[PDB]
């Protein structure tokens, strides 16, 4: 059955709760963003109202084939009424179309559900600052002090300079970027922009990108692999074997590959700075691991929560074991004692 952390008290609303069949009492299902864990169970067969951003609606319509009658897209940064209750969608700084949702309950309680997010200080001057938030449903993916990472901009700058140098040294090199869902699009778009190229990709991936309201998209992406010097491949193909194989397929138009694997955190965040990063190399193929994160680091999460000062925190990630929950509760108490709420 639908867990209490996906239910909004004193409404018949749920959030990211599609895998449990019909939820008893639920009159509106919210979807924070288009990642399969969150949408799991949604298909052309679903027949209840889904509330979401415009981008998330395009994806539901076109990729999942959810019938149009059940998609209720809402604009960002706008007070809307849903089944008698005031809501606002805010940018989550996660993947394209990802939202946080603010719920103003009839009793006067205010609840923020973050969805998946990368906390940022720009969120301190949104509509959130206008009133007290009593309850917070929090993306706790990286809720432990070991999880540090560089800013997105430091990582993109590194990617840009690396790719530009390699292709100026060898104008017959191909750049490859690995991908598995939506998100982290700036990696491949910034590399292509410094090389004066479009990004080449499969028909399924192109169809996905065409839904995302990216300005001038038709000038940035193509399905003609031949004509482009940055290609997108599935993350699973980002290895020496898969990349040699791809290079055979391109018809001797390239004689070298430089590949990027954008990942989350891995253990080498605890020593290395972005400027020290060196690739793995086998022959005419190099692979760079770059920690481009679309989740809050420990320090970014702590800052946001210490600013917000919620009366109660409800974790939404890593809640499956008592050890994880206990560990998280400890950090929430420390933050509360330091900041005086
Ligand atoms: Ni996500």
């Amino acid at each position: 059955t639908c867990p209490f952390y996906k239910k909004i008290p004193g409404t018949g609303f749920t959030v990211d709760a599609f895998q449990y069949g019909v939820v008893e009492g639920c009159t509106a299902y919210f979807l924070t963003h288009f990642h399969s864990d969150h949408y799991a169970g949604l298909s052309k067969h679903f027949t209840f109202p889904v509330y979401c951003s415009e981008i998330t609606g395009n994806l539901l319509k076109n990729k999942l084939h959810v019938q149009e009658q059940y998609i209720h897209p809402l604009p960002l940064d706008t007070e809307c009424i849903v089944n008698g209750v005031k809501v606002v969608l805010l940018d989550a700084n996660h993947c394209p179309g990802a939202v946080m949702i603010l719920f103003y309950l009839p009793n006067g309680t205010v609840i923020l559900h973050t969805g998946d997010f990368r906390a940022d200080p720009s969120m301190e001057r949104s509509l959130l600052a206008d009133q007290k938030v009593h309850m917070l449903y929090l993306d706790t993916t990286y809720c432990s002090p070991e999880y540090t990472f560089p800013s997105q901009q430091e990582v993109i700058r590194f990617a840009i300079n690396t790719a530009f140098e390699a292709v100026t040294l060898n104008p017959h090199a191909l750049v490859v970027c690995g991908t598995y869902s939506i998100g982290k699009e700036k990696v491949f778009l910034a590399i292509a922009d410094v090389l004066g190229s479009k990004v080449g990709m499969s028909q399924e991936k192109y169809k996905t990108l065409q839904c995302l309201n990216i300005p001038e998209i038709n000038s940035l992406i193509t399905t003609d692999m031949c004509s482009s010097l940055v290609h997108l491949l599935p993350m699973m193909q980002i290895n020496f074997k898969g990349l040699q194989s791809h290079l055979k397929k391109c018809g001797g138009k390239y004689n070298q590959i430089l590949a990027f694997r954008p990942t989350g955190w891995t253990h080498s965040n605890k020593f290395t700075r972005i400027a020290d990063v060196i690739p793995q190399t086998k022959g005419n193929i190099s692979i760079y691991g770059i920690p481009y994160s679309e989740h809050s680091s420990y320090l970014e999460m702590k800052r946001f929560v210490q600013w917000l000062k919620p009366q109660k925190i409800i974790p939404t990630v890593n809640v499956g074991t008592w050890k994880s929950r206990s560990t998280m509760e400890k950090y929430f108490r420390e933050w509360k004692l330091e900041a005086g709420y």
